[PDB]
């Protein structure tokens, strides 16, 4: 037995008193951009019922060509109009650099990512540098509220940043 | 107001009962790719608990180059050593090419998108492809067990695939 068959047994009783399908467009119009950090339930963190909100996230909520790639199928096809971004303090981005993590992964494998590891210091200044990521990025344009905040992982809070 | 209001309300009843800070690992080792679907919660889904899992999500559960990064990040930094694939039936992807998307963007905007859509037939199928991406990268490597599934939003079921 793993954890990938534990979360299978788990599914069972899921299963047992889901009920849909619902229908496939965010009922809220919104769509969330997080980090795949563990101690973040995008879900319960913001009372998020299934049906409303589209759930992004990937190491360290940086916004990468996928999360534009996603945002934009989001606005244009499920017809989502807001987006929260969500950095987070104590984040797994602020302790390594990029030169440092391509070069372990170069020693191993014998050769360099093409993609670059996206690490950041600051998680506010990320917050502020993600938004701009956004607002200048011609085809995520459909969108009335873009607001970014910042988790805290000791408090269960979010704090707002201004661009 | 907006949606982003109402739910950072919830965030303040979340932060009542809040229990934190927890470590940064994955309390159980293990990551999953998800989609960005509305209707797919995913901690509830598999059982999740905060602490536990990495979460990863995109459009159409997608092992682009962030999947990747986010793969490689979260198990050379944070341990994780199994990987759940999860697409899942009538996904947005379905019901779109990425000729014509990358059409629709340019007349509406002027520029094509430099990044492939990433659209599918066959959600079955591309789960198989997709665990076949992973399966011949060079970054996603430490990992024991490697599964994927297609989530059934009418039941809440789901479906095993096999290469
Ligand atoms: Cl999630
Ligand atoms: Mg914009
Ligand atoms: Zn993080
Ligand atoms: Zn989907």
């Amino acid at each position: 037995g793993t954890v990938t068959d534990d979360y299978l047994a788990n599914n069972v009783d899921y299963a047992s008193g889901f009920k849909g399908p619902l229908p496939m467009p965010p009922s809220k119009h919104i769509a969330i951009v997080a980090c795949m950090d563990a101690r973040l339930d995008v879900y319960r963190m913001l009372g998020i019922k299934e049906g409303e909100a589209h759930v992004i996230r990937n190491a360290g909520c940086v916004v990468t060509d996928d999360v534009i790639r996603s945002l934009a199928i989001s606005q244009r096809l499920l017809g989502t109009r807001e987006i929260i971004l969500l950095h987070h303090t104590d984040c797994g981005m602020l302790t390594f650099t990029d030169d440092d993590f391509k070069r372990a992964i170069q020693d191993e494998t014998g050769i360099r990512p093409t993609w670059s590891p996206e690490s950041y210091p600051d998680a506010v200044e990320d917050v502020r540098q993600s938004l701009r990521r956004i607002e200048v990025n011609p085809f995520v344009t459909k969108h009335t509220s873009l607001r970014g905040f910042v988790f805290d992982v000791a408090t269960g809070k979010l704090n707002e940043v201004t661009p």
